[PDB]
């Protein structure tokens, strides 16, 4: 709607710093509304869902399972492993590290994950095989969220991530059981709490993943809609602001206030 693209353009205001924004419709694909739909933004975590699609596509192939029990040790640990760090001696499943990676964005987990699939490198090759040309991983965690102006490594672009979100998710990319597992992650997200969370009423889904990096780098992926089952993808990215984590929360908070309103 109208109203949500003055809000979007207002929130760089307030940040000083450049929005992408996008809205699909789940169903067909088509835009409803975009704002610089076609410039990179650092994906941040947000990356975390296209890693567990990738290993959701070798489960579905035989190459992977998710009763697998992986054992890492102390050197692996990177900062905030609120899950990872609790399992030295025991390990974890595939399944708990894809459960921590997107639920709690537990770092270590996304490397373990990362290290499955044969690094950054055959994450990029998974999107290209399935037409996403644009969306690159190139660095592990942390250094993939530095987000150095005009690097185009560890970048999306709005467009690409909602085309590639809704492939994930209705496609027959992944089959019918790993689509509902992807989903069932994204819907019990715990870290997303003041974004698109904050605006959403009672009745309505939500499955998302949110991202922060350096340099004020914050944004947000979700399937939500009324009557309890998604019906649309949006999209939110910004990265170059000297704004709190606060002030960003709360801009991204109103862009979803609007989107909710002019539904
Ligand atoms: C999700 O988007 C994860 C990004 N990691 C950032 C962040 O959450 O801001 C970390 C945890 C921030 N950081 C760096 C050093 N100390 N904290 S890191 O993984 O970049």
């Amino acid at each position: 709607h109208p109203e949500t693209l003055v809000k979007v353009k207002d929130a760089e205001d307030q940040l000083g710093a450049r929005v992408g924004y996008i809205e699909l419709d789940l169903n067909s694909g088509k835009i409803l509304e975009s704002f610089r739909p076609e410039e990179r933004f650092p994906m941040m975590s947000t990356f975390k869902v296209l890693l567990c699609g990738a290993v959701l596509s070798r489960i579905d192939a035989g190459q992977e399972q998710l009763g697998r029990r992986i054992h890492y040790s102390q050197n692996d640990l990177v900062e905030y492993s609120p899950v990872t760090e609790k399992h030295l001696t025991d390990g974890m499943t595939v399944r708990e590290l894809c459960s921590a990676a997107i639920t709690m964005s537990d770092n270590t987990a996304a490397n373990l994950l990362l290290t499955t699939i044969g690094g950054p490198k055959e994450l990029t090759a998974f999107l290209h095989n399935m037409g996403d040309h644009v969306t690159r991983l190139d660095r592990w965690e942390p250094e993939l969220n530095e987000a150095i102006p005009n690097d185009e490594r560890d970048t999306t672009m709005p467009a690409a991530m909602a085309t590639t979100l809704r492939k994930l998710l209705t496609g027959e990319l992944l089959t019918l059981a790993s689509r509902q597992q992807l989903i069932d992650w994204m819907e019990a997200d715990k870290v997303a709490g003041p974004l698109l969370r904050s605006a959403l009423p009672a009745g309505w889904f939500i499955a998302d993943k949110s991202g922060a990096g350096e340099r004020g780098s914050r944004g947000i992926i979700a399937a939500l809609g009324p009557d309890g089952k998604p019906s649309r993808i949006v999209v939110i990215y910004t990265t170059g602001s000297q704004a709190t984590m606060d002030e960003r929360n709360r801009q991204i908070a109103e862009i979803g206030a609007s989107l909710i309103k002019h539904w």
